[PDB]
């Protein structure tokens, strides 16, 4: 990483960030808290750094390729956007980077560390992070067993495990906030049991989860 | 977090402190020492840090939901207090904090490090933590199996066995001091059974935890 | 905590060091030893940092509780001494403490870390921590299950089995170092088993413990 | 390790970097990750410390002889190029590194840390390091039990634990990105099961792995 | 402790100093290498440290009250050589310190902080470290289960475990290295089985170690 | 330790140092990978910090003996080559020092810290550690079960096997790099069983190991 005296500063990843990362996916394969997990781990670090973090995973290497396909794709997205001038860099500058430089794999650390400290800096470790972020996203996705559609109360399932279920499918659903605020509303009570989704039709349709909760603990 | 030559200093969160977070929910679900726990781990912590640890947690999703919710209601709170200007912000100066801002969702790292240690600083992080623990003692309320109402003595239980249940089912009741100091002094003696409950009397209804402990040893 | 370039400067407690004093509590309830590693926990801590291992015991409420009513007697004790004067704290200077602003509940980390670091300082954390441990050595004395007075060297005994049950129990007793010195000299040899106490009488009554439990090695 | 006040400065390697080296090679033998590992364990790291964590491994000699051989044949490659003129070296001046003085055989750590420091530098961990990762991805080749040419989709076998099986097996074959593209194109979708394979075919032949596993996870 | 800009600096005990001490004497009771754990994990400590490391000990009570004992008489030694004069201690200057100041029983941290940085420094840190090696010492002693004197060779004992066996129960043998020289001459070779006995013989009396484990390997 | 602002400062051996050392030798004897591990751990140590090492071994007192008298050994050499020249240590110099002096058995931790850090540096640490490692290699030596005239390689047994077992004995044998040059190039194809040994006849006797196993993988 790098890390603010107050003069920046340019550190090796540590051990137990890698040997927690390694653990982290050799236990939960890829989830959303595994994301989490990976911007944790990841702050201030340079491409290097992510790029190490990617490459200890062992297994799982279908998921690693389409994360791999992914990144590709905004890195070219970012040479459409931002194209590459002739010329020799002139003393005292650095060259702006391509695609390939932001991922980590056409630049050095110092070019990385040169980019990031700059007057303004082109923050490349964090729009690298992005990238991997949403190839993340994606594999969380299609990895998810279950549809939010499916999520049913049962007969004797109290209301709390039911809410804990359709929350954890909510969370790997790859849709936008107003989807998710829609599904709420509209899913959770809709596919509650007779019981229950009687008992909180007679709170109203804004009240909250704290209400509806206390609504179904004696149900 | 940020942490005091004396120039201030900005960190990343630790692995450990990470991985002792998240082990300390997977054990002990939601009860009061996890939040001294959150408190503790969190000192300094920026509100980029503070999500860190709550997006962290895999599991207990309606309980991480029911947290959501409340940290919106006192960003609208912070809002109608707080409301902000129009008009560019002058070089040398810094944007007054929305909600969203103050709980990590709509602010930069370096917002958030520039409102900490500005003079005079809006602590950013300190105002979050508590609105975060705010909705933690709410959760705590509600996953509280028991009310303080029903800790009664049994007729073998030995006196100290009974103060520890009394206690701690006192310490998830979600009411105030002074009525904590009320049920200290109405409820535990008149919940102790026939034999406690008797030699207790006489040493009277100012008498010290100390001293009704060591009255019931031989009871 | 704070540790002293040799500028003065203010650390958050450590993941490791809160992780080993709930670890502690949870292993050996309340013991001379756990006081010991509580005060090397400890080391140059701020109120806030004690409340913090404080809060994060889990079970032993009843402890706490004790605790909680011991500090507030000493907190009273510093009132009635140090009474907070009428008037403004003037540009420049700071506050006298309250009681409650000692025991961390109604002070912040700046003023605990002005009182700390002012010349001269008022050292709120070791006052606190006097406090803190005052209320442990009386936890300790009561959930002690032995009297000294009932340590007696049984028949086939060796002699030294016998002093470490003593010393044990003698660690637990809550009388000053002149009874302690007392009942080393009359109660120790008073015990022992006829054998023993025998072989004793004929080193006389100034002999060290070394020369004491070589003397009842062979026996 | 070196690791950039700003000023540039000579750490040991800790004891857990080491510890983590080693538990990776008694666990994984010699797998694509173990060199990841290796590359990230050894960030800034002098040819002494690279030593340091190859001399460590016990077991696998015949692995590690073999990394003995490559290393001195990237030796004898330097020396060619790199030919050593005679004379004594000047006041204020380093000697020309050498083949083995690169490989930390025959240089001291001063002589290491002043070739990584001096203005320009002579990377001698980082070309090191590279004669290291070129014998250890020999030695991946090598123990590679199965040929690329040999993963085929089985009968029953979901789409996505195949894509899992080929692109690991892909992993170490020491083969240019050219060819391990044209083995993508060709042989994936070659060699999985008549059903899946039909099932891509309708996609056509620039589709991607997203896009692919998709297709076959209804069959 | 204390550990050397250059400007000196004072540090507390860390948790895993302490869980390692801690962990040594509940596993391995008292034995030399308890001590060289001692005195390495002591390095630059206070009286305060020391005091720490020895509190934290829970059983061994016997033992831990000789120490105490010891301690005693060494302070008694120190007060009588360095007697306290009358006076008041001038500004600018430092008392100079009794016996029970140099065991941290009656001195502050500043005060021990004070000693060791002045300037000629009074290393009480150092001094109390010596007593309490002092008597433990004597401890591993008295619980030394074994006399050199009855480590005989067995008849099918091989030379190597022999060996093991006598320089162990020789390293616990209070007594000077002179005497410890004359054990090793006359004692190894006189103790050993007729076989071995002979072998050694026919080297001389001034043989190596080395020289005569090499002998007794075939035998 | 010693560690390079760039002031040079004096550390104390880290307590995860020490338990990696003692773990080391708890589990493996005397192996080479143990010396690497004591060269590693030992980076700029002191010989205070070398003591330390080799103190906390328990068990194996044989070997610590014969390393003993090694050590006393290279330190009469030293003697005899360095005579102690007569008169005293003028002001603003420091003493020049003896074997023991340089064993660390005689020498304050300050002299160590002087002869290290002046100009020139008397490397005493490094000196000395050379005479640990000579005696560690005897040890070594001495505790190999098995000679490299006695590794065959079996009718049944994979080629790789073999090797493994022909290095790992002959890393443990005391004899130069051209002797070693020798074996390898004699022993290993000569021991082969009939089939391998035949095989690398057709390859030449210049070829590599790589060559060598590619030969024997098929056989
Ligand atoms: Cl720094
Ligand atoms: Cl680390
Ligand atoms: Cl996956
Ligand atoms: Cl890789
Ligand atoms: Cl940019
Ligand atoms: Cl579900
Ligand atoms: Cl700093
Ligand atoms: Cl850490
Ligand atoms: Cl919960
Ligand atoms: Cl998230
Ligand atoms: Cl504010
Ligand atoms: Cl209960
Ligand atoms: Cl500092
Ligand atoms: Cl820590
Ligand atoms: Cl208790
Ligand atoms: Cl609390
Ligand atoms: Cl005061
Ligand atoms: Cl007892
Ligand atoms: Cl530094
Ligand atoms: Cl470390
Ligand atoms: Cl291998
Ligand atoms: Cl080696
Ligand atoms: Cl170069
Ligand atoms: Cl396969
Ligand atoms: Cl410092
Ligand atoms: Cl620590
Ligand atoms: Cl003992
Ligand atoms: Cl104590
Ligand atoms: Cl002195
Ligand atoms: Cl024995
Ligand atoms: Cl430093
Ligand atoms: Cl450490
Ligand atoms: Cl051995
Ligand atoms: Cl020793
Ligand atoms: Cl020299
Ligand atoms: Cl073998």
């Amino acid at each position: 990483p790098i890390v603010q005296q107050g003069q920046m500063v340019h550190q090796a990843i540590s051990p137990r960030t890698l040997n927690a990362w390694v653990k982290v996916v050799e236990e939960k394969a890829f989830s959303p808290e595994v994301i989490a997990m990976f911007s944790a781990l990841s702050e201030g670090a340079t491409p290097q750094d992510l790029n190490t973090m990617l490459n200890t995973v062992g297994g799982h290497q279908a998921a690693m390729q389409m994360l791999k396909e992914t990144i590709n794709e905004e890195a070219a997205e970012w040479d459409r956007l931002h194209p590459v001038h002739a010329g020799p860099i002139a003393p005292g500058q650095m060259r702006e980077p391509r695609g390939s430089d932001i991922a980590g794999t056409t630049s050095t650390l110092q070019e990385q560390i040169g980019w990031m400290t700059h007057n303004p800096p082109i923050p490349v470790g964090e729009i690298y992070k992005r990238w991997i972020i949403l190839g993340l996203n994606k594999i969380v996705r299609m990895y998810s067993p279950t549809s939010i559609l499916d999520i049913r109360q049962g007969p004797k399932e109290p209301f709390r495990d039911y809410v804990d279920r359709f929350y954890k499918t909510l969370r790997a659903e790859q849709a936008s906030q107003e989807v998710k605020n829609w599904m709420t509303e509209t899913l959770l009570v809709q596919n509650a049991n007779p019981d229950c989704k009687t008992i909180l039709k007679a709170l109203g349709p804004g009240a909250t989860l704290e209400e509806m909760m206390i609504a179904c603990q004696g149900v």
